[PDB]
């Protein structure tokens, strides 16, 4: 029978924004205790948005089928970005098929000279970087620029990185990235607002189609195992060829999807690691990979890291970087006592069910030898079939990141706390000016 409860609202224009938008960690708690129900509703400037804040309920989130449950039209924004007819704006057979061959480029099969590939671009950016005894960084900047620099290094042939170097691909995510409008989503109306200036999407985008373009008829010319050389042997079922804007699509999705998500998940880990209070675990890092040679290997960062793991893992579960995932409803579904009509945004919150209480007891701590104590409860990485397909890439990122990193030097924040989380960028990290770090190159 019942819709789920609403939490009250008192401006209607706004529905829940200004809460939501100031803490929605607070909030979405709020909600769940005050309205003594894990799925609730709230409203984005008048769109419903039922959250199924419930862990025991997560697979009626995941599970429905594109058709019921619709990505589409939550992600209109990201058209310019991905493309016309590619990812969620195809057909759902088709884009399904389009990231099927995506996550084959970023399974272990492609993985076994990555670990090198990674290793050398970090120590190129330390010793250029990180040059004296000590000196004072900017964490989550440097972070950034590593994980950039590494996965073009593992992912783009040289001939391709000639053309479009790491600095200049940065530069063109950037345009793509700053076009975009992230409430959009709950109101669509806001993209007729004006703009302090162009926007470059397009134009980026096009340049890097063109120079994608130019890379691939002078392969051509020269009678094959990059990313690019990859997608370019995809072929659909219909028997046609993926085509050229379509394979620029599925690379800007790669490497748009990975900037900040795994700059962040890489900046909390050390961020955690090298606070005081958690001497302890990082002296369990150390046990791990002191042991391990200077030039690693595959071997080393998939299956000789599980207590590294476990801290990226936790950091992602006490901090996601995507607070929500979300989906139209296009006919109504059931989740618990209730049914979520047509028309509503539904979401599952990985910063909600993360703080669960049942799940994650004492939620604000980092524990790395936690478990979730409901089955699914950790959806940082989502669920089903659309579950991410960049998961074991990144984390390898991550990993290599800091064997390498922590095997070098010793960190320090210099702030007594590890940062506050900033809620108010689309992915979330710590706060950036709270991420100064003073190195100190160990005595090898
Ligand atoms: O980051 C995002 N999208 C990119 C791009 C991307 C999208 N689909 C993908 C699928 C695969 C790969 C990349 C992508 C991405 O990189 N996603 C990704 C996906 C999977 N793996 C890695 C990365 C993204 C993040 C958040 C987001 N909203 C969050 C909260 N909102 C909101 C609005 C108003 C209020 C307030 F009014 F204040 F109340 C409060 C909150 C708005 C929506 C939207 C986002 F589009
Ligand atoms: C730590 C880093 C990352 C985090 C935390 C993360 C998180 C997520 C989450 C929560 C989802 C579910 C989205 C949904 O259900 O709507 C997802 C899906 C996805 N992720 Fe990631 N991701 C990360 C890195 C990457 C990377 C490096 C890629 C590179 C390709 C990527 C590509 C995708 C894609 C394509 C999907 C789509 C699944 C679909 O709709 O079929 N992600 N990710
Ligand atoms: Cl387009």
């Amino acid at each position: 029978p019942t819709d789920p409860p609403v939490y009250p609202v008192t401006v209607p224009f706004l529905g829940h924004i200004v809460q939501f938008g100031k803490n929605p960690l607070e909030f979405m708690q709020r909600c769940k205790r005050d309205l003594k129900s894990g799925v609730f509703t709230i409203s984005i400037g008048g769109q419903r948005v039922t959250i199924v804040g419930d862990p025991h309920e997560h697979s009626r989130f995941f599970s429905p089928r594109n058709e019921i449950l619709s990505p589409r039209e939550v992600y209109t924004i990201m058209t310019p970005v991905f493309g016309e007819g590619v990812a969620y704006a195809a057909p759902y057979p088709r884009m399904r098929e389009q990231l099927n061959f995506l996550a084959e480029e970023l399974t272990i099969a492609k993985f076994q000279n990555f670990v090198p590939a990674i290793q050398h671009e970090v120590r190129k950016f330390m010793a250029e970087n990180w040059k004296e005894d000590e000196g004072v960084i900017n964490l989550l900047e440097d972070c950034g620029a590593m994980i950039i620099n590494t996965a073009c290094q593992c992912l783009f042939g040289e001939d391709l990185r000639k053309r479009l170097n790491a600095r200049h691909f940065a530069q063109l995510l950037s345009k793509m990235e700053s076009s975009l409008i992230p409430a959009a989503v709950f109101m669509p109306w806001l993209l007729r607002l004006p703009l302090p200036q162009s926007a470059r999407c397009r134009e980026a985008r096009a340049e890097l189609q063109k120079i994608l373009g130019e890379i691939i008829v002078a392969r051509e010319k020269e009678e094959t195992s990059d990313l690019l050389g990859g997608l370019l042997k995809a072929v659909y079922r219909d028997g046609t060829r993926m085509s050229l804007h379509e394979v620029c699509g599925m690379i800007v999705a790669a490497m748009f999807a990975g900037q900040h998500t795994s700059t962040i998940t890489t900046s909390w880990s050390m961020l955690h690691l090298m606070h005081p209070k958690n001497k302890k675990w990082l002296d369990k890092l150390h046990k791990e990979i002191d042991e391990f040679p200077a030039q690693l290997n595959y071997d080393n960062v998939m299956d000789e890291m599980p207590f590294a793991e476990r801290c990226v893992r936790e950091s992602i579960r006490r901090d996601p970087p995507l607070l929500m995932v979300m989906r139209m409803v296009k006919a109504e579904v059931k989740v618990g006592s209730y049914v979520v009509p047509k028309g509503d945004i539904i979401a599952c919150s990985p910063l909600l069910s993360h703080h669960d209480e049942e799940a994650f007891p004492n939620p604000r701590l980092w524990d790395p030898e936690r478990d979730e104590k409901v089955d699914g409860a950790f959806i940082g990485f989502g669920a089903g079939v659309h579950k991410c397909i960049g998961q074991k890439f990144a984390l390898l990122q991550v990993k290599t990141i800091l064997a390498t990193a922590f095997r070098e030097y010793d960190f320090q924040l210099l702030r007594d706390e590890v940062p506050d989380p900033d809620y108010h960028t689309m992915v979330v990290g710590p706060t950036l000016n709270q991420c100064l770090v003073k190195y100190t190159r160990k005595k090898k």
